């Protein structure tokens, strides 16, 4: 649904898709287990709720809401950044070097109806005033 | 279309919507023309290709493709800032007060389909390697 900041009416959606750097069957028993549980604890940490994640062997799929304070690159790198450095560190026969390629893909989702739109004008000069 | 970048494949895509400060004839004529103008002129300095934009007496609804390395509230306030000193500038008479509001609507928009996802999956990996 909408949600509302300070100043903000805002749906932002977001599906962010990468893979693992060169084993297609990394992400797989505990790996794949910790690697969620990584991924949700660092969408927590920025406010975003994630609508559906798969952690795949050869990929990840993150379908997530955030806030329209973050820029895709931005998110794209938090999670990728911050979930590499939490899984090599956990598990050592990993850890040598990269967990993750330097590529991502990023594509904004939502239908807005222009009701939706038509709304959120009227509610802002009953606010306003003329 | 999707884009891509350094490392990056993408399609952000956003509405933006907001209205002016209780002036809700102001945004008509020469000021309305300018003011779409400016718009586009922001959009070209910052990579975005606007989709769909319309100016209209009571509000603004900005329909544009974005680069990832952009937040939605840095896009929606420096479209907001940008263009309003601009305007003030060029027309004098509206130098009283604020001419925006400091509300905004923001919403992603897009249906990517799985097919798009899945070729970048096995692109990845094809350049990759296993
Ligand atoms: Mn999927
Ligand atoms: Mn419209």
């Amino acid at each position: 649904e909408l949600k509302s900041t300070r100043h903000t009416k805002y749906l932002c959606n977001y599906h962010f898709v990468w893979i693992p750097k060169h084993r297609r069957n990394t992400l797989v028993n505990e790996i794949a287990e910790y690697t969620k549980e990584v991924l949700k604890s660092i969408a927590e940490e920025l406010g975003c709720e994630i609508i559906a994640l798969e952690v795949m062997p050869d990929h990840i799929h993150l379908f997530v809401n955030c806030p329209p304070r973050y820029a895709p690159s931005y998110l794209a790198n938090y999670f990728k950044g911050k979930s590499a450095r939490l899984i090599l560190k956990k598990f050592p026969q990993l850890n040598k070097g990269k967990l993750w390629t330097r590529s991502y893909f990023v594509a904004t989702a939502g239908n807005v109806s222009s009701e939706v739109i038509k709304k959120y004008i009227e509610e802002q000069w009953r606010k306003e005033g003329e």
